[PDB]
RNA sequence: GGCCAGUCUGGCGUUUGGUGACAGCGCCAAGUUCUUCGGAAUUGGGAAAUCCUACUGGCC
């Protein structure tokens, strides 16, 4: 399906491959921006062709809510979303 | 399959650039060429091409 804001992804291509990240912006049907709040923080988020990601069936409500209510997300909240995702899987 | 734009010796490491193939950086190796023997240049196949294998992105 379509990538969603706050969705967890596994990077499959690029030098950041095999890491987990969070979708923080959907440019169009092909390109997104991802960030993990650690080695790739929001202010320098990584542009990605969606075909170079694997969509994981987990969407963080805290990240999605933070964009709706505040228009942005903190690196702290990204790190929490990923750390919480890894614990449940 | 067609069209357009790209990538290149191998291994390990990589908070850097790139959507990506990759590149850059550190280390160990390999091929090619040159050498004043101290070293120097270079890296898919090709003498080379609007050429070709593989691979990457886009359109169909
Ligand atoms: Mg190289
Ligand atoms: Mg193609």
């Amino acid at each position: 399906p379509s990538p969603e804001i706050g969705q967890i992804v596994k990077i499959v291509k690029g030098r950041d491959r095999d890491q987990f990240s969070v979708i923080i912006k959907r440019v169009d049907d092909r390109f997104v921006y991802i960030a993990d709040g650690d080695k790739r923080k929001v202010d320098r988020a990584k542009r990605k062709n969606m075909n170079h990601l694997k969509l994981i069936d987990h969407i963080s409500p805290e990240v999605r809510h933070s964009f709706e209510e505040t228009g942005k997300v903190t690196n702290g909240k990204l790190r929490f979303a990923l750390k919480k995702f890894l614990e449940e899987h």
